[PDB]
């Protein structure tokens, strides 16, 4: 059989910052359900939304205290099955992001756990401790110790591996895992077509009485001890077999940041019944927001590394930019014609595209001033230090902004109405908005980003680009080049990465997406241009 996911093309949605349809100046999924004709025009197949369950929002949803609701702010459960009912209605998939490796203190069973020290709800979450002593020195990745000592207050201390108000989950305990599957089905039932398993690689963790020998004597960020374990396998295995059982066309997708391209392998091989794909993040490359420069060769060694070590074995996912990470003009981009031709570059090669919501039009991050809106501590002392080396206010704030998750998720600019039209009260986020482009100017203008990307995903439909072989071509170490092949049939992406035009040494030639270039047999490119060309 093949599934609905094997030609997938996957718009993610920060929906907070997509659409608002009640005044309060935050996204809601109504917003989501008034915007589906674009969608339909842009050509997405399937929109990837980030977590809208019950949350206190500590952590952008992701410290869930309710699987079974919906954040008052986003809507009504009848919202969300309207909006599922209504995607599916324009040949529309939907995911959403799941995580299995904690919950908010605010979630009942902890909130059972923090009262009742006598409670089942204790064995949940992971609990250890004498005397409000820390059993091991393993530190978590949000700073200092991986336990807290619990209010109950026993004298014991229990686990988060993330902030102090995100209990990590006890997957050893297997009332959690079906409680988990529960979830999933729940939701599956709703009618969603599939998951973004999140921070799945963690469930599985060391013996605890270990500690790992460091610098010693701070607790110290131990991820052999609470990363890709051989348990992460053996319990996903019985969720994902159960979950394909009794909902086939689902799409199980995993979050393996920073994961062994081996590891990859282990969770995607159809062998194992784990996963379908993986996101990785190994893609990519004062101290710490001085703006990015990628190292390009770097980039193509990985490209080519994942593209070869999975040719066998599932798709790989192909994005550029995310609600993590700073937009891709900004970050990376030099100028529209860059722009164009990088989305070109990453996704007409074998595998899903996951193309960030805005990156369509071009969008860079925001650009602004205050620390309170970054919703970041870091970012205070960081100027502090630009300022001391004499970089001006307004450049110090520059390159932060141009470097932060935050400023990456900017309210959708659809029209010359106040506020871009995404709402009429205060957006919950705005700045410069540096520089304004909207979905009313690139729908019209055919030399938009907008219809690039449009052209290049009915493109990226085509049985060549879905279902073709990848091979990259010998390298350009100024240009990205690749060939895609049915064999049958064959053709040529081909991407100048330079500033200055540049040329190419190649067979003979038919055009379809591209930005001036040279004909004779030898091929000429306009500075940052691109091109794709089917063999004869
Ligand atoms: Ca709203």
């Amino acid at each position: 059989m093949s599934h609905w996911y094997d030609h997938a093309i996957i718009y993610q949605i920060y929906p907070k910052s997509f659409q608002d349809s009640n005044d309060d100046g935050i996204g809601d999924l109504n917003g989501i359900r008034k915007r589906i004709p674009y969608l339909q025009n842009l050509g997405v197949n399937a929109v990837w939304l980030n977590p809208v369950f019950v949350s206190p929002q500590v952590d952008n949803g992701y410290d869930v205290s309710n699987y079974f609701a919906i954040d008052s702010h986003m809507g009504t459960m009848e919202d969300m099955e309207n909006l599922i009912k209504d995607l599916h209605k324009a040949g529309i998939h939907i995911i959403m992001d799941f995580v299995l490796n904690h919950t908010s203190d605010q979630h009942p069973w902890f909130q059972d756990a923090i009262k009742n020290p006598d409670s089942l709800y204790r064995d949940y979450y992971i609990f250890a401790g004498h005397d409000n002593k820390q059993p091991n020195n393993w530190g978590s990745f949000f700073g200092g110790s991986v336990w807290e000592p619990d209010p109950a207050g026993t004298g014991q201390s229990y686990f988060h591996l993330f902030d102090k108000r995100m209990p990590d989950l006890n997957w050893k305990n297997p009332e959690v895992r079906h409680a988990m599957l529960e979830i999933a089905e729940f939701w599956l039932k709703k009618g969603i077509d599939g998951l973004r398993l999140d921070a799945f690689i963690h469930i599985g963790k060391a013996d605890l009485r270990q500690n790992y020998p460091a610098m010693d004597d701070k607790p110290v960020i131990a991820e052999p001890f609470f990363a890709n374990l051989p348990q992460v396998q053996e319990w996903m295995r019985p969720f994902c077999e159960q979950i394909k059982e009794d909902y086939p066309d689902a799409l199980l997708l995993g979050e393996a940041a920073s994961a062994s391209v081996n590891l990859a392998v282990d969770y995607t091989n159809k062998r194992n019944h784990l996963m379908d794909c993986v996101i990785t993040f190994r893609y990519f490359t004062s101290a710490q927001y001085q703006p990015k420069e990628l190292d390009l060769t770097a980039f193509k060694q990985n490209q080519v590394v994942w593209q070869q070590t999975l040719a066998d074995i599932s798709q790989p996912t192909l994005y550029w930019n995310n609600h993590d990470m700073a937009r891709l003009a900004t970050r990376i981009a030099k100028t529209s014609t860059q722009a164009k031709s990088l989305a070109m570059l990453m996704y007409l090669q074998r595998g899903i595209p996951i193309i960030y919501y805005g990156e369509e039009l071009g969008l860079k991050n925001l650009h602004f001033t205050s620390v309170d809106q970054f919703e970041d501590q870091t970012v205070a002392p960081w100027i502090k230090e630009a300022q001391k080396a004499g970089i001006s206010r307004d450049a110090a704030f520059a390159m932060v902004s141009d470097t932060h998750k935050l400023p990456a998720r900017g309210p959708m600019p659809w029209n010359d109405t106040e506020n871009n039209g995404f709402t009429s009260a205060k957006p919950w986020l705005n700045g410069i908005s540096q520089d304004d482009v909207t979905v009313a100017n690139e729908v019209n203008s055919d030399n938009s980003m907008f219809t690039f990307y449009k052209n290049m995903l009915n493109l990226k439909k085509e049985k060549l680009f879905q279902d073709g072989t990848y091979y990259m071509i010998s390298t350009g170490k100024d240009s990205y080049v690749y060939q895609r092949d049915l064999g049958n049939e064959s053709a040529i992406v081909a991407v100048s990465l330079s500033n200055k035009k540049i040329s190419i040494d190649l067979p003979e030639e038919l055009l379809k997406a591209g930005e001036y270039q040279l004909t004779n047999g030898k091929l000429t490119l306009m500075p940052y241009a691109g091109v794709v060309l089917k063999k004869e």
